[PDB]
């Protein structure tokens, strides 16, 4: 059963300021998603150098770009350490709220919308691409959940019966119409050169 | 009693190039710096999400930067998670080994040494400025340590009897003899402006 939740306020404010605001330069959300998961896989290999059984749940830490032309989607993946439902409901959100109130002060004294990763909210600049977001995603001690959102004040959570992941976290980003050039191999490969070609874990592109 | 150890050879070889390579863009070492005590803020405040006892050893989280011309130190403090016993010895050499292999590979590629802190190894630019470095640093599991390195193939680490910090990481630069200038004020503060403007934690700069 599906349970569907409001977003704070300020981070509702965020969301419609990056679906509104003119900003050609839209392609930075890939290397925002890369840097998140980058901390993800940092965080459970730091967890797993004093607790070898952590990685039960998967041993390669590895970051997979999946494009899907039929289905309009660009999916990222990795086996980083996941996220629990207080992550998704509560955690998140809480952290977010600060983060939005920094962002939201630095664009009102000439910051721009490429900086949203030094507030922490980068994971937000998927709506520069993607009409919906949903978030796969498990760790360790708790169950796999998906987690939903076309922006519009509210989100979903239920517990996921898909095929199950070991740990990590999926984004799945379900492009606007006019956004298909990153369903494109060679602009991927473009953007990945660019953005984030020092990235400590193998990122592997799939084709179509 | 001082126990003293041996770098793993690429942390030793990384110190080395550090300390020996004419590169004069010192002034990195301290957004490094400010970003790793940035990095232990954000893991403490997450974590007392969802355990509030765990800002018993100090509610206030915040970066202040204390030079002293008459020790000729530049200390950086942060309230962050801090560094158990285990994280000084084990954990944090197993990590700058990977981070400094890609970072060796990378400067034989032409990048240079200001992206040190993509590789996570930012922490060794302070041998841009210091002879010696001494961190003393308080975990919530553990005791209150102090580390020390004047490079050269080996650290040191003792308990730490010291006036008793809390919770958190100060780290104390020995500054070369040519490199007095991280001492004054108005240098100080070009620097924070120029590459820290948007950390979000106050930052404080003392005065002598
Ligand atoms: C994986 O998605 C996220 O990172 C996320 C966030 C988030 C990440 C950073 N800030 O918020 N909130 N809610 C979700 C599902
Ligand atoms: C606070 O000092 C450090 O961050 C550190 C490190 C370190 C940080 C990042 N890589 O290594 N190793 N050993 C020490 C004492
Ligand atoms: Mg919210
Ligand atoms: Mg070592």
């Amino acid at each position: 059963h599906v349970e569907t939740f409001a977003f704070q306020a300020e981070i509702a404010q965020l969301m419609s300021l990056i679906i509104n605001t003119f900003y050609s330069n839209k392609e930075i959300f890939l290397r925002e998603l890369i840097s998140n998961s980058s901390d993800a896989l940092d965080k459970i290999r730091y967890e797993s150098l004093t607790d070898p059984s952590k990685l039960d749940s998967g041993k390669e830490l590895h970051i997979n770009l999946i494009p899907n032309k039929q289905d309009r989607t660009l999916t990222i993946v990795d086996t980083g350490i996941g996220m629990t439902k207080a992550d998704l409901i509560n955690n998140l959100g809480t952290i977010a709220k600060s983060g939005t109130k920094a962002f939201m002060e630095a664009l009102q004294a000439g910051a721009d919308i490429s900086m949203i990763g030094q507030f922490g909210v980068g994971f937000y600049s998927a709506y520069l691409v993607a009409e919906k977001v949903t978030v796969i995603t498990k760790h360790n001690d708790d169950e796999q959940y998906a987690w939903e959102s076309s922006a519009g004040g509210s989100f979903t959570v239920r517990t996921d019966t898909g095929e199950p992941m070991g740990r990590g976290t999926k984004v799945i980003l379900h492009l606007k119409e006019d956004q298909t050039e990153y369903l494109e191999e060679r602009r991927i490969k473009e953007i990945v050169k660019k953005h984030s070609q020092f990235i400590g874990y193998p990122i592997t592109l799939f084709v179509e």
